[PDB]
């Protein structure tokens, strides 16, 4: 692998993304704002060299939701290695639904979708998921995570609508609260015509070449999640992928599972909570040390 795109930091970093302002596709109680508004609301910026991207934790919400940002990269990649080093990620905050993921070109889910970092509410473990068109199942081996669903098809017969094929990390510091308590870590995602692999290196355990110019995933520890096998035409299920950063609220996942999890005691429903308790979302922010993409 050789470097092809270093996102840098601060404004140079944001220059490489488009700010999504449309209604939330996942129907969350969120108000995605433009770059200027976000900048004017302290939603984006730099923090001691780290790139900051958060949500409104000051004002009571109104309109379509609590303000946040959803960044989608201008550049796209189809084969390569995506390495993100985070000092902080949106916390395990009730009502929130953060995600660092990739989305293919064309109509979803035909171009494929890779959720590298995702979770909802007070989740402890991270979920790594693939969302694809029909005809793509993965094998159960080659990774340290716990396999939940093996059919990547968004409307797979035996799984919840759009659960996709998901693998749950076993390290409680792989997401939100625990992740932030150790100062974060690194998530490396490899896309090849033979499958996808995702490695999570908690702060201090990353290999010597992961942040360098010529990383070689071949000599690394077993990945946390691996999607491969003859049950999928890996090449055809995924096309050029663009990177996406976002934090939504409630909606199809977080909002739907609000009443059965540990947040049910915060309020009758997710929206009421997110609307009236701004101070609860102070931890809902990303803090990027670096974002680099490589190619074979
Ligand atoms: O992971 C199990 C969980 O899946 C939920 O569907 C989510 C999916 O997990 C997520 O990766 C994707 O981005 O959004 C879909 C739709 O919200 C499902 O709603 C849950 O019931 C299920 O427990
Ligand atoms: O934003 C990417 C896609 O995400 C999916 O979860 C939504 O259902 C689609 O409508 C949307 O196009």
């Amino acid at each position: 692998y050789h470097l092809v795109d270093d996102y840098g930091r601060g404004n140079g970093f944001f220059d490489k993304f488009n700010f999504f302002t449309g209604d939330d596709p996942t129907h969350g109680y969120v108000d995605y704002v433009s770059r200027d508004v976000a900048a004017g609301a302290g939603l984006i910026g730099e923090r001691d060299g780290r790139t900051y991207m958060g949500v409104d934790f000051t004002n009571p919400a109104s309109g379509r939701g609590r303000r946040s940002v959803r960044l989608e990269s201008k550049n796209t990649y189809e084969h390569g290695l995506i390495v993100i080093d985070l000092a902080h990620m949106p916390g395990s905050v009730c009502g929130t639904w953060p995600a660092f993921w990739t989305l293919g070109t064309g109509d979803w889910p035909y171009g494929g979708e890779i959720d590298i970092i995702e979770g909802v509410n007070d989740n402890t473990f991270n979920h790594m998921v693939l969302h694809t068109s029909d005809g793509c199942t993965i094998d159960n081996d080659g990774f340290t995570g716990n396999l939940k669903t093996s059919n990547c098809y968004v409307y797979a017969p035996g799984q919840d609508a759009n659960a996709g094929c998901g693998i749950e990390a076993t390290d409680p510091n792989s997401y939100g609260k625990g992740f932030n308590s150790i100062g974060g870590g690194i998530y490396a995602t490899e896309i090849t015509p033979n499958g996808i692999s995702i490695w999570f290196f908690p702060r201090g355990s990353e290999p010597g070449d992961v942040l360098g110019d010529n990383p070689n995933p071949a000599n690394w520890d077993t990945p946390a999640a691996k999607f491969a096998g003859g049950g999928c035409d890996w090449e055809g299920k995924f096309n050029a992928q663009r990177l996406i950063f976002d934090v939504t609220f409630c909606g199809d996942w977080a909002g739907n599972v609000w009443g059965i999890g540990g947040c049910a005691s915060r309020a009758a429903n997710c929206v009421d909570f997110v609307r009236d308790n701004p101070s609860a979302f102070a931890e809902s922010y990303w803090l990027v040390n670096s974002l680099r993409v490589y190619a074979p």
